[PDB]
This record gives structure tokens, C-alpha cells and sequence, in this order.
């Protein structure tokens, strides 16, 4: 009749659980059903305490053996895929990883569902899972593709059809078969670029020994406030390359609200000095000449969205996103009260960051811009990597 | 009673067919190394394959009892040679392909494909060899190290079966025990490929038609045509344009440099995993004893013929390399007088590029050197692929 199937994706920032369904399969598509997010951080921030672990999992397992009818349950399959902040914690402490991952499936397995199993998923498969997503969804598969576009708290990933396909870097190739037609995507993770860990590299790298504790910051509204721990700071290896010797253990970031000192300063943590390849990214990798159209997702369309709904082109987006940015904090809370002031505080260093990374970093100059769209949904799924990663666990 | 069966290794230098006998039993019958280059350059001559064949060919009709010929199999696999012309061109790699098949129907034998297989195969089978020939099926396991013209391979069990990069791993059952293995194919890093990407690399507008080089002996010259230099897909990273057609490399003959120049085409400064091999690739930790072969053996045992017969430290091994690149061409051609030149005029570069991708390519530094075995034959049987293909595509291998 019909079946069920279960992914958590385990992200820097929150899990998030999602349940599919689809008609069992017949001689003669999946959707989203359900969506659930976990209270709390991303799973490593557990690492030091794996016996919450499994609590930390229940609301959300609950939901889910509510939600499919007991009788279907023992033949739905349970996976969760970690990315860039597991990657990250790996970097630090390959036990401390695997000590989470282990926590992660013991309590999975003691549901109903079929454990399918806990793994921290590659920057490729995560980018490939979300480019077959989006091109799933659009009806793709049925021509041209679209690119995909990700933005996460740790990482962000670009995934396109080139026109060319090259050996310049063929560690950045992956060919995979749908539906008889097989594919050649470019397609690469840039670990330590997504939203949150840019903001510490910025933060690291400007923070001054001279400053008294305090640190005057463009990215931020004019009298925002918050105070970082230098140990929370430097606790990623995103920052290390920034370490210095700081006399204080704590500082103030004081926001000083201009668009384009922050767009400056944000520029700084890419490096565009080495590239062993026709042209790049950043940071010397491989990126081939830009082609077709493009999903953006995640972050990208949260925040994008977020300036959308203020107002579209670059020009239009970069003048929103300066105006925004210059609005005193007290006034920003007082216009958007409903906002989580988590987000909120962000928005202008993330919008700074999301035209940086396009326009700098991909190149989307100009005549490309309007190749991006900024997608949440597709016929009412989440566009990301769990759809995708799903079809290829249903084997399809 | 007694079975043969014939499997072509089409690789960028070189084809060579194997006939393999059975009633660890298999055994290799003889090899036949086709004169010529790879299959791969012949994309605008296939008509001149069969006559390419005829050699090695004849002789397994001839060593083959024409009462058995019938039901013995004959397959072609190609690797890395061929990969980059299907990159090239679909269109020329899939016309040779076609000219090798026809070629190798019109003999006595069960006809059974020419193909290109994967960069995973080509590991797993050369893993599969060396353990079926050492009879390690009957315990651990050694790890494989292949290199050829084109790409090179590096396979082994890792004592983590849960690999961080799981398009890296295969599981098997084989002879009643279930294996992870670690696999992965670096195309353009076998030693050929990585000398052109080398001299595209360093080939400037400046160089007015000559690149001195220190991974040549001083006092020789060999001449490199840019459009053929710049004709593989393992060169368009390093394209430029050029004011001249062709250029003349000059032996410097000094190790360092040479050693310094070979790491520039290696990416090493950004790795997602606990460790890398290079350009990103995830590694194991390195685990328990290698086999090293192909185009690993033939170098290097060139230069333990330097070191009392045996491989030493990888102090001794480069200290052998730096003397050895010194030498001048003259002298060097005339102390090994009835080695090739062709061969002889590449081992600077060669042991040099083979020091680097072991030590900081694949991380045997150190400690971890010693557990490595350069081997020609094992039992009288090359050590490479094709047996175990073959073991595999007549399915001999039990669960
Ligand atoms: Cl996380
Ligand atoms: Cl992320
Ligand atoms: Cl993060
Ligand atoms: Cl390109
Ligand atoms: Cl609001
Ligand atoms: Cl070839
Ligand atoms: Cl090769
Ligand atoms: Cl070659
Ligand atoms: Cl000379
Ligand atoms: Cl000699
Ligand atoms: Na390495």
C-alpha cells in the first residue's frame, strides 16, 4: 500500500528528523509527510556527554512512531546522516565522534524502525543527495539540470553539470546512474565556509590583543552587543590558522553596522592568491565555468528570503542588505519582535556573507545572478540532501 | 585435467596478455608483452591494431592445444591509458575498443570483452593477486600498491571497517570471511602522466624553448611537443600559451629540486578526514604488510641493484637517487649498457617520484617503510590485476 521511511539529518546547527512516504512500489514518489526539530544544538556538542544523547532523540522518535501506524513500523528503515559539524568534531577527536555516532545508534535501534544505521556522510554525497533533491523535485529526471546551492552553519556545497567534464580535479567529479541516464557532476564541500564557522575565522582573525576585550565589527547593527569566549572562539579548528596569544579569556563584539566594511572584512577570510587550475573558488580549488540554473537552499533561502520579504536583483539585494545593516539593533528587535534573537543578530552578517560567497567566491557576477533561485519547498518537501539520500537508500 | 583462459592488460605503456592455467591453483602459463604503446595510441590507427595483436596472439594459439581453444575465455581490460582517451573522446576510445574486439574474435578462442574497467576494479583485483598468490586466503592480508603510466592504486583491509569515505570501501565474503578494503585510483599520477604535468607546470612563456630540468641527468636532452604535451587531460590544469611549439628539457641532474618540483603537483592543504593521501582523498591509517608492484617494482628494483641488492631505510633509497641523478647522461648509459635508454633515462625522475608518492603521497614515512614488499612475481605468477580478474569474471572465487 504504502511505506514509510525515516532520516535524521544531523547538522551543525539542530537535528532535524524527517519522515517520507510513498505508495509501496508497483510493475504499475516520494514526499515529505512529516518534519520534526530536535531542541538543542547539533549532536556534537555532545560529545562529552553521550548518555543525553538518546533523551535528546526521544520528542522527536516520539512524533515518529505516533505518526506511522504501529503495523507499518518494523519495515521502515531509521537513518541519520551527520555533516559538517561532525566532520569538524572527527577532525578534533576521532573517539569523541565515534563515541556520538555510537550513543546515536543504540538509541535508534531501540525503536521500532529498521536501524539502517548512523554515519557522518561525505561534502560530496551531501552535495550530490541535494543537487538529485532539487532535481527530483523540478521534474529533472524526466534535458538540462539545475545546480544546487547549500549553505550550512559548517559548510556549504555547489554541485552543477558542467559544460565541459575535466580531469583538472577529478577528486571534485562524482557520476552516478538515475534512471538509466547517467550522470558527471562537479561537485565540492567547502568545510569551515558555511555561515557560522565564516563568522569565528572573521572574528578570529580581527580580534586584537590591543582591544581592551572589546571588538568593533561591521557585520553587526549599530549598538549590538555580545560578549564571545576565546575558548568557544578558538574551540573549532576553523580558527586555528587566527590563534594568537589573547590577554583576556572573554570580548565584546560592538557592531558598528557598514555594509561595505563588513563585505571588506568578510572577503579577507578567502584567499584568491593560489589556484593550480585553469580558474577557482577560493582557497585554491577547482571550480569550472558556471552553467544552466541554480536552486539555492538552506541558509541560503532562509536568509535570502528573510531580505526578499523587506523588498529583485543584485543591485536591489546589496542596497536592502546595507540599509538593514545600518538599522540601530534596538530598532531591528522592535520591527521584527517575533524573530528569535539568535537569527535576528545574524542576519546581517549571513546576508554580507551569502552575496560575498556568490559574487566573490562562485562568481554569479552580473548577467548570472538571476540564473539563482532561492528555494524552501518543492511540491512541499524540504529542498536539502534527505530526499535525495532516501531515493538512493530505497534503492532508486 | 587442466583449463587456460587469456586476459589482456591494456595499460597506458603497454599491453600484456597473460594465459593462466588451473585443474591458491591458478597459475600463470606465460605473458606476452605486445611491442608498441598502449591500446590508447592507436585512437587514429585502429586499423593497425590486429597486426599490434599478432605477435602475442599467435603465440596462445600456439601454446594453447587447439583440442582446449574453444572453451578457453579471452577478455581485454584497459585502465588508466584508456580512461583518459574516453575523456578525449567517447568516440575514438569506444572505435578502439571495437577495432580490439574484432581483432581478438577472429581468433580460435571464447571471445569474451574488451572493456574499460574502474579505477575500484583495477585495485581490488591487484589486492586480490597478491593474497591469492600468498596464499594469505588460507590471517591478515596484504595491502597493494600498483603505479603504472597513468594512475596509481592503493588498496588494503584498514583495522576501522567503517570507513569515512564509504565510496572508498568494497565488502566481500571470499573463502568463508567477509573483507573491507580501502581502494582508490589517482588518475594522472602514474609516472608518466605525472611527468607531463610536471613539465606543463613548468614549461613559462619565458623558457624561449628550453626548460632546464633537475630530475634529468646533466647532459641530457629530450624534446616535447607542447601540442602533445597539452593532448592528455592530466596537462589542462597547467595549459598556457606558448610562443613556440616545442621545447628542449636539460638535464640539471639534482635530486632536491627535482624532488621539490615533483611535490608541486601534489594538493595537500586541505583534508575534510583525520588524514588524507593527497588533493583530498581520505586515507586509512596505513595497516600491517604492502606489496608493491608494476611500475613500483621495475623502478625500484633498479636502484636496490645499487644498494647491496637489497631496499634499504628511505634514507639509503634517496641517498642512492641523489647520487645517482648526478651522473651525467654519458656515464650513466655507459654503466648500464644493456638497459633501454628510454627506460634508463627516466629512473632519476621515476625513483624520485616514487620516493614522494610512498613518503608523503601515501605516508609510509618512517617507521612504516620497511612494511613495504617490491615484488615482480609471487610463485612465478606477476603480481598485478589480471589474475584476480580472471579468478573473479570465472567465478572461481568461493564464499
Ligand atoms: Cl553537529
Ligand atoms: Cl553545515
Ligand atoms: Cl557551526
Ligand atoms: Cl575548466
Ligand atoms: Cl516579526
Ligand atoms: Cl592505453
Ligand atoms: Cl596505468
Ligand atoms: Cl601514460
Ligand atoms: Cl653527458
Ligand atoms: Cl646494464
Ligand atoms: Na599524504
Amino acid at each position: 500500500n504504502v511505506k514509510y521511511g525515516i532520516v535524521l539529518d544531523a547538522g551543525s546547527s539542530h537535528t532535524n528528523l524527517y519522515i517520507y512516504k510513498w505508495p509501496a512500489e508497483k510493475e504499475n514518489v516520494v514526499q515529505q509527510l512529516e518534519e520534526c526539530q530536535v531542541k538543542g544544538p547539533g549532536i556534537s556538542k555532545y560529545a562529552q556527554k553521550t548518555d543525553e544523547i538518546a533523551a535528546y532523540l526521544a520528542e522527536c522518535m516520539k512524533m515518529s512512531t505516533e505518526r506511522i501506524p504501529a503495523s507499518k513500523q518494523h519495515q521502515t528503515p531509521v537513518y541519520l546522516g551527520a555533516t559538517a559539524g561532525m566532520r569538524l568534531l572527527r577532525m578534533e577527536s576521532k573517539q569523541s565522534a565515534d563515541e556520538v555516532l555510537a550513543a546515536v545508534s543504540r538509541s535508534l535501534k531501540s525503536y521500532p524502525f529498521d536501524f539502517q544505521g548512523a554515519k557522518i556522510i561525505t561534502g560530496q554525497e551531501e552535495g550530490a543527495y541535494g543537487w538529485i533533491t532539487i532535481n527530483y523535485l523540478l521534474g529533472r529526471f524526466k534535458g538540462s539540470t539545475f545546480g544546487a546551492l547549500d549553505l550550512g552553519g559548517s559548510s556549504t556545497q555547489i554541485t552543477f553539470v558542467p559544460l565541459n567534464s575535466t580531469l583538472e580535479a577529478p577528486e571534485t567529479s562524482l557520476q552516478f546512474r538515475l534512471y538509466g541516464t547517467d550522470y558527471t557532476v562537479y561537485t565540492h564541500s567547502f568545510l569551515c565556509y558555511g555561515k557560522d564557522q565564516a563568522l569565528w575565522q572573521k572574528l578570529a582573525q580581527d580580534i586584537q590583543v590591543s582591544s581592551g576585550g572589546i571588538l568593533k565589527d561591521p557585520c553587526f547593527y549599530p549598538g549590538y552587543k555580545k560578549v564571545v569566549n576565546v575558548s568557544e572562539l578558538y574551540g573549532t579548528p576553523c580558527t586555528k590558522r587566527f590563534e594568537k596569544k589573547l590577554p583576556f579569556n572573554q570580548f565584546q563584539v560592538q557592531g558598528t553596522g557598514d555594509y561595505e566594511q563588513c563585505h571588506q572584512s568578510i572577503l579577507k577570510i578567502f584567499n584568491n592568491s593560489h589556484c593550480p587550475y585553469s580558474q577557482c573558488a577560493f582557497n585554491g580549488v577547482f571550480l569550472p565555468p558556471l552553467q544552466g540554473s541554480f536552486g539555492a537552499f538552506s541558509a541560503f533561502y532562509f536568509v535570502m528570503d528573510f531580505f526578499k520579504k523587506m523588498a529583485s536583483s543584485q543591485e536591489k539585494m546589496t542596497e536592502i542588505t546595507k540599509n538593514f545593516c545600518s538599522k540601530p539593533w534596538e530598532e531591528v528587535k522592535a520591527s521584527y519582535p517575533t524573530v528569535k534573537e539568535k537569527y535576528l543578530s545574524e542576519y546581517c552578517f549571513s546576508g554580507t556573507y551569502i552575496l560575498s560567497l556568490l559574487l566573490q567566491g562562485y562568481n554569479f557576477t552580473g548577467t548570472s545572478w538571476d540564473q539563482i533561485h532561492f528555494m524552501g519547498k518543492i511540491k512541499d518537501s524540504n529542498a536539502g540532501w534527505t530526499l535525495g539520500y532516501m531515493l538512493n537508500l530505497t534503492n532508486m
